[PDB]
């Protein structure tokens, strides 16, 4: 496999969320061997800036779940937005539920509807009252809430309100996230190895929730963590389970397989 792609928090990052010095070394052995590296997250862009200043090599970032891809240079190569009159009624589907904190990526800004290390970016949010926020430019629309089983049938109204307009996915049990449809890192990656002169085929891929659901199924070949949630392994039982993040597993199986 020509490409690796590899999910980051819960996958190639450790429990403690860092890259460790044996999986920046697996980078840079493979890197030295012409194998390349696509890292896929739901985070947004300026949320992983300390992780790709320590990578050590260059490679395609897909951030907002494969909402934005940027080149190794920083340069968004394309933003894949919501539909505006999506985007206008996920801003205030549950603004009236307590429970529930809405949140929207708008380009390189951060809002919340209401009130919910050192080294990293200063990513703040800013708050929104109802008819206050632009529905243009969002790449994720998420839904915050401790109460996973209470996030459950806000998933299904939406998939039936919507359908192929929107992906619906959880990342964490307490984070639904809405991206436009046909935009998921399976999607964003097979965009990534056309770039790279590849194919989903030349893909090796790992991740550990819903939103890694696409790109492990579409790869070439797809790993699921050991600590991924049970919903992802049931859903693709074909899939081969690795070690947890806390062995280092993504790395180990990589040197494994290539060195
Ligand atoms: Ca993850």
């Amino acid at each position: 496999y020509q490409v690796v792609a590899s999910d980051l928090d819960g996958t190639l990052l450790s429990p403690d969320h860092f890259l460790t010095p044996y999986a920046k070394e697996t980078l840079k052995l493979l890197t030295a061997r012409g194998i390349n590296f696509v890292f896929a997250t739901g985070r947004h862009y300026i949320d992983v800036g300390q992780i790709r200043d320590n990578l050590g090599i260059r490679s395609y970032m897909i951030t907002s779940n494969g909402a934005r891809v940027h080149d190794s240079d920083g340069q968004q190569i394309f933003a894949h937005n919501l539909d505006r009159d999506i985007a206008a009624d996920l801003f205030e589907i549950v603004r009236n539920d307590p429970k529930i904190v809405t949140n929207v990526y708008r380009e390189d800004e951060w809002y919340m509807n209401r009130h919910r290390f050192f080294k990293e970016a200063v990513f703040n949010y800013k708050l929104y009252e109802p008819g206050e926020l632009d529905p243009q430019g969002i790449s994720k629309v998420f839904f915050t809430c401790e109460d996973h089983e209470h996030l459950l049938p806000l998933e299904q109204a939406m998939n039936a309100r919507w359908g192929d307009r929107v992906n619906v996915s959880f990342s964490t049990l307490t984070c639904l996230e809405v991206m436009a449809g046909g935009v998921s890192k399976g999607h964003a990656l097979e965009a990534v190895a056309k770039m790279l002169g590849y194919t989903l085929s030349d893909c090796i891929a790992f991740g550990d929730g819903m939103n890694d659901a696409e790109m492990l199924s579409m790869a070439g070949k797809g790993c699921i963590m050991a600590n991924a949630h049970q919903r992802l392994k049931d859903l693709h039982p074909e899939l081969e389970v690795i070690g947890s993040n806390a062995d280092d597993a993504v790395p180990r199986y990589l040197r494994k397989l290539y060195l």
